């Protein structure tokens, strides 16, 4: 027995998922291709309309699910959609997707690409959380990707001020980027507490150690991402510009770009004043003294040029420093950090007076 409401033909077996509404996902069939057959109840059919036509508006993005067809036949309405391989929920909880050897980091950029997309087309998610996020088949090349799928919400990862704008997704995002990263963790707790702690503003990102710079980097941007205040939330584009998404080697250039836009500059600047305001701690109390043993022998102001002038003369360099150093720039930078885990936070946030400069548009988002 297989079900045929051509274009799509679905077999009753196959199930790839559920829905809290009633709706139940089938591994089926459209035009010789394989696709996911959504099948919806009557009490849905209004919700299914809005839902394949704004698929319609932004399916084209490679980060929001593919969609095929609609067929309504006298008892149901079946949406065929793009097959993936899981939800970002299965992918966190279930690591024998580890062997998939995919970066957390790219699934985020992937997944705020998708959610830039909809902004851009003046579309707001409203319900963004793992069982909604996707991962793509591996494609010819063996790529996987990060999708967006399902179009008031579900309970807990909804912004406190929706108990219709942008930022409600941004929220959500920082609650999805955290969940990510920690591996199964959310800010607000366990699933049970989560929208009475998101209305109480009660939140821990205790996972995220503060004296390690991938943790410190990922606060940073994470903190601003699920603040109770909306309009102290960054824009999609304003996330994807953040360091946390940037490589070793952007991250080196920055450091140089920084410290090649100081001196000629002087102390009382508005540019040299915020650079040094707090750090200090930053550098702690002395940068000399942290330094490994061979370094010593050969003010943020002062380590940036120490470091721009090591990377400017490596190759005129002792092989024994060079060692301990390097290899430029992965290594090189890695050897700074977490050396100084704050470095790149306090820079990037003090360096925002510069944001509007082309020298800077790599960096930041106007
Ligand atoms: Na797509």
């Amino acid at each position: 027995s297989v079900v045929i409401v051509g274009k799509i033909s679905f077999c009753p077996k196959d199930v790839l998922g559920h829905g809290a509404e009633g709706t139940i996902v089938y591994r089926g069939m459209f035009d010789n291709r394989d696709v996911a057959v959504k099948r919806i109840l009557p009490e849905c059919f209004s919700f299914a309309d809005r839902e394949v036509q704004l698929l319609r508006e932004s399916d084209e993005h490679p980060n929001v699910i593919r969609y095929f067809c609609t067929e309504k036949d006298r008892q149901f309405q079946y949406i065929a959609i793009e097959l993936c391989a899981a939800t970002l929920q299965e992918y966190v909880e279930q690591k024998d997707f580890a062997h998939l050897g995919l970066e957390p980091i790219t699934l985020l950029q992937q997944t705020t690409s998708g959610l830039a997309h909809l902004h851009s087309l003046n579309i707001v998610h409203r319900d963004l959380k793992p069982h909604n996020i996707l991962i793509s088949m591996p494609n010819a090349h063996g790529k996987i990707k990060a999708m967006i799928s399902d179009f008031p919400g579900t309970e807990g990862w909804i912004a406190p001020e929706m108990l219709p704008t942008y930022t409600v997704d941004i929220f959500s995002a920082g609650c999805v980027f955290y969940y990510v990263i920690s591996e199964g963790s959310h800010p607000f707790g366990k699933s049970l507490q989560r929208q009475a702690n998101i209305l109480l503003g009660a939140c821990s990102l205790d996972c995220l150690h503060p004296e390690k710079h991938e943790d410190v980097i990922a606060r940073e941007l994470i903190e601003k991402m699920i603040a109770m205040d909306p309009q102290k939330r960054p824009s999609a584009k304003h996330v994807l510009k953040h360091p946390f998404f940037w490589s070793l080697e952007k991250q080196l250039q920055f450091f140089q770009d920084v410290s090649d836009r100081i001196e000629k500059e002087s102390l009382d600047g508005p540019i040299v004043k915020q650079l040094e305001r707090g750090g200090r701690a930053v550098v702690k109390m002395d940068w000399r003294e942290n330094i490994t043993v061979p370094l010593q022998t050969d003010s943020v102001r002062d380590l940036l040029r120490a470091m721009r002038n090591k990377k400017h003369h490596y190759r005129e360099l002792p092989a024994e420093v060079r060692e301990t150093l390097g290899s430029l720039p992965d290594d090189f930078v890695c050897y700074f950090t977490s050396r100084f885990p704050h470095l790149l936070a306090h820079t990037y946030r003090a360096m925002e007076l510069c944001s509007h400069e082309r020298l800077f548009q790599p960096y930041y988002f106007h």
